[PDB]
C-alpha cells in the first residue's frame, strides 16, 4: 500500500490494539482451541487478488485470538518476558519507520545517555557513571546471561594476571583449573552456564533460612576451597532471586570479597529496578563493593525485554533498544514508574493479607516485592494437586518452583493491568479449587 | 500510560511515520553529525514528571533524525537488510499487543510455509499440505538457517557412519568431516562451519561465477583421496557479490549418489521465483535435502524473515507467520509478483543506460534487480569513482571484487525506487565519471 492508506488502516489498528487491551479482562487465559484447529479455518493457498483490510481484521478476531495464549491479561499470574507497554508500543512503530556507531550516531549516543538516567535513578555509586567520570560506566546486553559470563570472564583474567606476576613458572593452563566461582543455591541458571563456558568450576554456597546468602556459609566454603588448594575468583551475589524475593546480605559478603580478591558481581535480575524507590534502596547497601552489577530493567521499569543493563567498577577491566527507554522514561516520569511499582508490591501485600487469614495455606518467604511464595499446609503432593487444578481451569496462571524439598506455588503480580479486584476474584478462586482438593486428600 | 492516550498518541505517530516515509526523499542518506552531538541535546537525568508527546516527537525531529542513516531511501542503492512495508508495520502493531516468544503460533507457521511453497512452486516433498514428511519452519535470519542445516547434516553422517561402525567415534568422524560452497558462498556459511567444527572447502567457480559438476567432483575425489568425508554442500541461488547461480541440475544429482546433504540458499533472490520467468533459475530443488530464502530481503515482509523447508522433518522464538499473513493477504501473490517485476525493469532500465554509454561496460549477465558496471579501464580509475559517489553523499553504492576486476554493484531493492530515481542517479554518476575521465587526463 501508500502511505496514506497506511495513515487510515494505521490509525484503525491503533483502535483494534487499544480495545484489546481494554477488553482484555475478558479473554480467557489460556487457549481453549486444539493444535490442528487452525488449517481449515484458512485457504490452502494465498490469495491472488489482495483482500480487504476489513476482512483480515475479522479473521484476527474469530481466527487468531482464541489460539493465542493472552498473556497480557491480569490473572496472568506469571512474569511475562515479552510484555510491552504502550510508550514501549509508541517507540516500536517510530523504531520500524526509521528501521557500528558510524552506522547511527544516535542509537550509540543515546545508549551511553540512557545508561546514566537509569544509573542515577538507582543511585549506584559514583564510579559506575558513564558521565565522563573516567571511571567504571554501564552498557546494554542482550542477555542477563551474556552479563554474567562478561564479568566472570573479566574476573578470569584478572585473576591470571594477578597469579602469573606473582610466581612466573605458573601457566594458564594450570591455574584454570584450579578456579572456583560461587553463587547462593537460588542462583539463577544463567551462572552455571556462564561458568560452563568460560571453563571454570562452579559451587553452590548454602543459603540461610530466608534464602541469603550470608558469610558464616561463604567463609566456610572459602576455607574448605582455599584448603584443597583450589582458587576463588569470582562470585555472582543474587539481589532477588528467581525462585523467591531473596537478598544476599551484600554488607557481609561484599568485605570478604574485597579481602580475598574476589570479584563480584551483583545479579539484580528483575528486582533492581526496584531500587528507583527509597523503601529498597536497603536491599542494595554494599554495592560499594562489587565490580560489577546487572539487572533487567523490563519486569518493573516497562522498558523493552531486549535490555540487560549492566556496569562495572573499572571501565579498564572490560537493534534500537535505546530509544525505547528514552520514550518509556520520558512518558512515565521517574514518579509514575515509582508509583507503578508501589501499586504492585501493595497488591502482593494485600493478597499475602488474603493466605495468612486462611489456616490452611502457609507463607514461605518474606514477601518483598511483587510476588508471594505459599502453598497449602501439608504434602508437596497436595500442592502439585493444586497447581494442576487452577491450570486445568483456565482461568488464571501460576507457575511452581521448589524450595529445598518443597514445593511451592508462585502468585506473582506484574501486568500492567492489574487491580486490587482480580486480585481477590483470583483468591477466591483458588480458595474454592483448594476446598475440591482438599477433599480429595482425605480419600 | 493507559489506554485512552495511547488512542490519541498512538494515533499521531501513525501520522508521524506517514510523513517521514513521504518526505523520505529530502533526507540524506546517511546522517553527517560530529562524535557527541546527541548528550548536549538531552537532560542530566531522567524527568520527574512526565514529559509531553508534542515535546517526545520534536526531540525526535529535531535530536534523533539528524543521527540516523535512511535505509528506507529510494537512493540508498545498497541490499538493506530491514525491508519494511505497511502491512509489516501493521502486524507489528499487533504482535505488539500479543506479546509472543500457542496453537496460533506454531500453526499459522506451518500453513503460510506451504503457503510459500506453492507460490514458489516447489516440489510436494518440501510441503506438508499432501500430509507427506517435507515441510517448513521460518528461522531468524540465514546465517541461522544454514548452521541449523549443517549441523543437522553432521548429525545424519554421525548416525550414519556410527550405525555401520559401533567402533567409531563421534570425536573421530568430526576430524575428518568435509563441507563445500562456491567460492562466491555467504560467510554465513564459514561461519557454520567454526560452529559446527568442521572443515570447510570452497569450489572454483567458472566464467559465470557458478558452481559446475567438473570442479565440485574435482573437490569431492581429492578430499576422499585424502580420507576425508563430505557431509554436507551449499549451492547458492543469487550470489551476494554479483547475483549468479550456481548449477543445481549438476551439482545436485552428485550430492544424492556422493550421500551428501545438499542445503540451496537463496537468500537474496529467492522471492522472485514466485515470478514463472525466474522459476526455472530454482529447477533442481527436487534433489535438494534443505532450502532457504530470506523473504524479509524482497517480498516486504520485517527483517526477522527467514524461512527454510526441509524433506525430512525428523532430520530437523517470535510470531513471525502472522507478518507473513498480513503481507500476503493485503498484497496478494498479483501484487507481489508486480513489486518484484518493476524491481527487475528498473534494473533494466539502468543496465541498458550503461551499455547507451561507450565508457562504461556490465560485467555479469544482469538477472534481476542489481546491476554490476564498471568504467572502462583501470580498477584504479573505478576506485576513484566510488570514492566520488560515496563522499557526493547523494547516492550511495557498495562495490566488491569480481575476481581480479574491481566492479561498482547498483541495487534497486527499496519499496519506493522509481524510474525517475534511477535516472537522477546515473546522471550524477555519469557527472563524476567525466571528473574522473578529467583527472585521468592529466
Ligand atoms: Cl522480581
Amino acid at each position: 500500500m501508500n502511505a496514506s492508506e497506511f495513515r487510515r488502516r494505521g490509525k484503525e489498528m491503533v483502535d483494534y490494539v487499544a480495545n484489546y487491551m481494554e477488553g482484555i479482562e475478558g479473554r480467557q487465559v489460556y487457549p481453549d482451541v486444539e493444535p490442528g484447529y487452525l488449517r481449515p479455518l484458512i485457504p490452502a493457498a494465498a490469495p491472488q487478488e489482495p483482500d480487504t483490510f476489513e476482512d483480515i481484521i475479522n479473521d484476527v478476531e474469530k481466527i487468531i485470538m482464541p489460539g493465542v495464549t493472552h498473556w497480557h491479561s491480569p490473572y496472568f499470574f506469571a512474569y511475562f518476558p515479552t510484555a510491552s507497554s504502550y510508550p514501549a508500543m509508541l517507540a516500536d512503530m517510530l523504531c520500524g519507520a526509521i528501521g557500528s556507531w558510524a552506522a547511527s550516531p544516535a542509537c550509540t549516543e543515546l545508549e551511553t545517555v540512557m545508561m546514566d538516567w537509569l544509573g542515577k535513578m538507582l543511585e549506584l555509586p559514583k564510579a559506575f557513571l558513564n558521565e565522563k567520570a573516567g571511571e567504571g560506566g554501564g552498557v546494554i546486553q542482550g542477555s542477563a546471561s551474556e552479563a554474567t559470563l562478561v564479568a566472570l570472564l573479566a574476573a578470569r583474567t584478572k585473576v591470571i594476571h594477578r597469579l602469573q606476576a606473582a610466581s612466573p613458572e605458573l601457566t594458564q593452563a594450570a591455574i584454570m583449573e584450579k578456579l572456583v566461582a560461587y553463587s547462593s543455591d537460588q542462583a539463577h541458571s544463567s551462572v552455571e552456564r556462564a561458568g560452563l563456558i568460560g571453563g571454570v568450576k562452579l559451587k553452590a554456597i548454602p543459603s540461610d533460612g530466608n534464602f541469603a546468602m550470608r558469610a558464616s556459609a561463604l567463609q566456610e566454603a572459602l576455607e574448605r576451597d582455599k584448603a584443597a588448594g583450589l582458587i576463588p575468583f569470582f562470585m555472582v551475589a543474587t539481589l532477588g532471586t528467581t525462585t523467591c524475593c531473596s537478598f544476599d546480605n551484600l554488607l557481609e559478603v561484599g568485605p570478604i570479597c574485597n579481602k580475598e580478591d574476589i570479584w563480584l558481581h551483583v545479579d539484580a535480575a528483575y528486582a533492581g529496578s526496584a531500587f528507583i524507590c527509597p523503601e529498597f534502596r536497603h536491599l542494595l547497601n554494599g554495592v560499594e563493593f562489587a565490580d560489577s552489577f546487572n539487572f533487567n530493567p523490563h519486569k518493573w521499569l516497562l522498558v523493552n525485554f531486549d535490555c540487560s543493563a549492566m556496569w562495572v567498577k573499572k571501565r579498564t577491566d572490560l537493534r534500537f533498544r535505546s530509544l525505547k527507554m528514552w520514550f518509556v522514561f520520558r512518558m512515565y516520569g521517574v514518579k509514575g514508574l515509582q508509583a507503578y511499582i508501589r501499586k504492585h508490591v501493595q497488591l502482593s501485600h494485600e493478597f499475602e493479607s488474603l493466605v495468612r487469614q486462611d489456616p490452611r495455606f502457609e507463607i514461605c518467604v518474606e514477601v518483598i516485592l511483587g510476588l508471594v511464595c505459599f502453598r497449602l499446609k501439608g504434602s508437596n503432593k497436595v500442592n502439585e494437586a493444586l497447581l494442576q487444578r487452577i491450570n486445568s481451569a483456565k482461568k488464571i496462571h501460576l507457575v511452581p518452583c521448589h524450595l529445598r524439598d518443597k514445593f511451592v506455588l508462585r502468585f506473582a503480580i506484574c501486568s500492567r493491568t492489574v487491580e486490587s479486584a482480580h486480585v481477590q476474584r483470583a483468591w477466591e478462586h483458588i480458595k474454592e479449587l483448594a476446598a475440591d482438593v482438599l477433599r480429595a486428600e482425605r480419600e
